[PDB]
C-alpha cells in the first residue's frame, strides 16, 4: 500500500504519535493535560477564554497537527459541555476557535473532536521495547477522572490493531483475482477470516476496563456534537471564523475505516439502498483523515471480490468468503451485546432504540452477504 497513511503494525492508527507540541503552544497543552482538575473546579472556561491567538505556522509536521487537533478538540469538548450537566455554551472564544478551524481545514477535517483523533492518535507505549497490550499503553488525554476515556479510547485502539493483520492482506487478494491465482485468494480469505475472528477476542477486554454507569453518564456527554442536538439546536458559532453556527457529529466509530473496509472488501454494500443507516456510514467519511477516505475509495474501483467468488461455481472460494462474512456478523453481534449492558440498561436506570437499530441494520445488512447459505 502506498501513501494511503496505513501502517502495517498498527493498521489506521497513527504510528507513535508525539506526546508533546512546540513550546510555542505550551498554553494550550497545559489545558488539555489538566482537563480533569479544570473541568471540576470550574476554571476550564475561563482560562480558555484568557487565551492569546496562536498560528498554526509552527506546527510543521503531520504529528504534531493531529496532536494539536486532539488538544483543540478535547479542550472543545470540555468549553462547550463544561461539567457535563448540561449547562452548555454555544460560542466557542475566537482564540480558540480560528486556530482550531484552520488547523481542521488544513488537514480537511471538521473542527470537532472525531474517532482518528482521540482513538488514532491519542496514544502511546509506556515502554517502547514492549509489546502493544492494554498493560503497556495509555491515553494522552482525559476529559474527568473516572471517565473511562482510557479503557473506552484504548480498546476501541486494540480493535483497531487487531484489524491491521488483515488489512495487509488487502494487496493479496486483488492481486490474486487479477492473477486469477484461485488457490492464493483462497488462503488470502481464510487469512482474513482468521485475523477478523481473533478481532473479537480484543473486544472482551472493554468489560475489564469500561464501566456502564460512567460511560453513560460521563464519558458519553463530552463525546457529543452538535448536529440534531436539541441543546445547541442550530450548532456552534466558531466565533471569528464562521459568522453562522454550525451542526457536525459527536464522535462516531462510523468514522472508522476498520470495519467499511472489509465491507468494501467483502461487497457488503453498506452505504447504498437509501436508508437512514445508509446515509449515517457515508456522511461520517467526511470525518475521516483525507488518506484514509482515498483508501476505501481506491478499495471500490477494484472488481468486486464478492462477485468474482459467485462467478466460479467454486465451493472452497465461498466457504473461504463466508468465513469473513461470518466473522463480521460475529463482531457486529457481539457489539450489539456491548451496546445492551452499556447504554440500554443504563438509559433505563440502572434514543438508544435508534442507535441500535442502526447497529442492528448494518448487522442485517452484513448477515445477507454470505452466499450459498441463501
Ligand atoms: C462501551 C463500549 C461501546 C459502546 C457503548 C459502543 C456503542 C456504539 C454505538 C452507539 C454505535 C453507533 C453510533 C456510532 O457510529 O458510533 C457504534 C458503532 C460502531 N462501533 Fe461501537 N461501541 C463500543 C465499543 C466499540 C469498540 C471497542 C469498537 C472497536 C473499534 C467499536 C466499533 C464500532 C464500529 C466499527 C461502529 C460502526 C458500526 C458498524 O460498523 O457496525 N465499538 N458503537
Ligand atoms: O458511539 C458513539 C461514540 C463512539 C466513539 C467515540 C470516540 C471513540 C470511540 C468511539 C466509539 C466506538 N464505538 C462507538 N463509538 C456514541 C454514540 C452515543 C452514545 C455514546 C457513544
Amino acid at each position: 500500500s502506498k501513501e494511503y497513511h496505513i501502517d502495517e503494525e498498527v493498521g489506521f492508527a497513527l504510528p507513535n504519535p508525539q506526546e508533546n507540541l512546540p513550546d510555542f503552544y505550551n498554553d494550550w497543552m497545559f489545558i488539555a493535560k489538566h482537563l480533569p482538575d479544570l473541568i471540576e473546579s470550574g476554571q476550564l472556561r475561563e482560562r480558555v477564554e484568557k487565551l492569546n491567538m496562536l498560528s498554526i505556522d509552527h506546527l510543521t509536521d503531520h504529528k504534531s497537527q493531529r496532536l494539536a487537533r486532539l488538544v483543540l478538540g478535547c479542550i472543545t469538548m470540555a468549553y462547550v459541555w463544561g461539567k457535563g450537566h448540561g449547562d452548555v455554551r454555544k460560542v466557542l472564544p475566537r482564540n480558540i476557535a480560528v486556530p482550531y478551524c484552520q488547523l481542521s481545514k488544513k488537514l480537511e477535517l471538521p473542527p470537532i473532536l472525531v474517532y482518528a483523533d482521540c482513538v488514532l492518535a491519542n496514544w502511546k507505549k509506556k515502554d517502547p521495547n514492549k509489546p502493544l497490550t492494554y498493560e503497556n499503553m495509555d491515553v494522552l488525554f482525559s476529559f474527568r477522572d473516572g471517565d473511562c476515556s482510557k479503557g473506552f479510547f484504548l480498546v476501541s485502539l486494540l480493535v483497531e490493531i487487531a484489524a491491521a493483520s488483515a488489512i495487509k492482506v488487502i494487496p493479496t487478494v486483488f492481486k490474486a483475482m487479477q492473477m486469477q491465482e484461485r488457490d492464493t485468494l483462497l488462503k488470502a480469505l481464510l487469512e482474513i477470516a482468521s485475523c477478523l475472528e481473533k478481532a473479537l477476542q480484543v473486544f472482551h477486554q472493554i468489560h475489564d476496563h469500561v464501566n456502564p454507569k460512567a460511560f453513560f453518564s460521563v464519558l458519553r456527554i463530552y463525546l457529543s456534537g452538535w448536529k440534531g442536538n436539541p441543546q445547541l439546536s442550530d450548532g456552534l458559532v466558531y466565533e471569528g471564523f464562521w459568522e453562522d453556527p454550525k451542526e457536525f457529529a459527536g464522535g462516531s466509530a462510523g468514522q472508522s475505516s476498520v470495519f467499511q473496509c472489509f465491507d468494501v472488501l467483502l461487497g457488503i454494500q453498506q452505504t447504498a439502498g437509501g436508508g437512514h443507516a445508509a446515509q449515517f456510514l457515508q456522511d461520517m467519511r467526511r470525518y475521516m483523515p483525507p488518506a484514509h477516505r482515498n483508501f476505501l475509495c481506491s478499495l471500490e474501483s477494484n472488481p468486486s471480490v464478492r462477485e468474482f467468488v459467485l462467478s466460479k461455481g467454486d465451493a472452497g472460494l465461498r466457504e473461504a468468503y463466508d468465513a469473513c462474512v461470518k466473522a463480521l456478523v460475529s463482531l457486529r453481534s457481539y457489539h450489539l451485546q456491548i451496546v445492551t449492558k452499556y447504554i440500554l440498561i443504563p438509559a433505563s436506570q440502572q434514543g438508544g432504540t435508534d442507535l441500535m437499530n442502526f447497529l442492528k441494520t448494518v448487522r442485517s445488512t452484513t448477515e445477507k452477504s454470505l452466499l450459498k447459505e441463501g
